[PDB]
């Protein structure tokens, strides 16, 4: 992991990026802030190109699509709590999702937007904005602290709370046992796996294929061609992790790096060639009066 850039926050007095992701334009990273803008950025210069504000409570996670057209974003306590925007032309607002405090798109054909409340998982059509399903068992709920609700890269499974359910049916297929607080899990990018905390699963067997306890309370992201997994491990405006990352090798599950950047990190991102990692730092503690994040670029790469 070499740097290969950082900067702050342009326009303040302190810098609040809280979360990021590459635009479909190469060399823009598009970050949300404290105050709920969304703001994009050239990833070398660290110029500040356009800025919108989407929420009045600070941005907790952002997705843009694949084709540019359409970006996902979540705030704090505002309502609606998430929204769907269209950046074609001119930034305007296409759908509110009232009480879904994140909110992901569909994988395969990026049509629908799966959003999470709690234990409970909604799927909305992205053209009308309607809700087409609740996805929800008060029996087999794990109840994980940090449920994200999401969709398997075929779009016909989803993994919300522990429980993975067949779209199609609107079926629980199984409830996942479980084993920690927080970490609802995620499918790893082969369709075949899924990843709960220190737990890989298989999705035909259910058989239990890997222990890895160094991502105990780990968000994991993949990179686009899916043989690399970062995790950044959740903290004991608060950072949501620590100051270290993990990377594994996404076939075998070996550990391949332990990076710790001595700042709390709010998040990380690769761009599609998975040149770079792009990590949002925090140079401030908690306590501070006002956040001081920055934007590291690391070739891995
Ligand atoms: C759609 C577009 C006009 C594209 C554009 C405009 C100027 C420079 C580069 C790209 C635009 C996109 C965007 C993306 C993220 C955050 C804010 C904005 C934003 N705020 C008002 C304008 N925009
Ligand atoms: C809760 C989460 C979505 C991170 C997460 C944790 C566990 C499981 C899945 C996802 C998140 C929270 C947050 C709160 C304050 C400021 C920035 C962020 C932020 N920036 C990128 C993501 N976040």
């Amino acid at each position: 992991f070499r740097p290969i850039s950082v900067f702050r926050e342009a326009n303040e007095d302190e810098s609040g990026f809280t979360c990021c992701a590459f635009s479909a334009r190469e060399r823009f990273l598009m970050l949300g802030t404290c105050t709920g803008q969304l703001k994009l950025y050239n990833v070398f210069s660290g110029q500040e190109e356009a800025s919108y504000n989407c929420h009045n409570s600070a941005i907790t996670h952002l997705e843009p699509s694949r084709d540019g057209s359409l970006l996902l974003t979540s705030a704090t306590w505002s309502q609606p709590l998430s929204a769907l925007w269209g950046m074609k032309s001119v930034f305007d607002m296409k759908h509110s999702f009232t009480e879904d405090h994140y909110v992901e798109f569909s994988k395969h054909s990026q049509d629908r937007v799966i959003g999470t409340k709690g234990d409970i998982a909604h799927i909305y059509d992205i053209q009308t904005g309607n809700k087409l399903l609740t996805l929800f068992n008060p029996d087999l709920a794990n109840n994980y602290k940090r449920n994200c609700a999401t969709f398997n890269p075929t779009d016909d499974l989803v993994l919300n709370d522990g429980v993975l359910w067949d779209v199609r049916s609107a079926l629980a297929i199984h409830k996942f046992d479980k084993f920690n607080m927080n970490i609802s899990g995620v499918f790893h990018p082969n369709g075949l796996e899924v990843i709960i905390n220190t737990e890989i699963w298989d999705l035909r067997t259910f058989h239990l294929l890997h222990t890895v306890p160094a991502l105990d309370q780990c968000r994991v992201v993949f990179n686009h061609t899916g043989t690399v997994m970062y995790g950044a491990m959740l903290q004991a405006m608060k950072s949501p992790f620590g100051s270290s990352f993990r990377t594994f090798n996404a076939t075998d599950y070996k550990p391949i790096a332990t990076i710790d950047v001595k700042r709390n990190i709010f998040d990380l991102c690769t761009d599609t060639k998975d040149c770079y990692l792009a990590v949002i730092e925090n140079q401030g503690s908690m306590d501070a009066l006002n956040m001081d994040t920055v934007c590291r670029l690391y070739e891995v790469g």
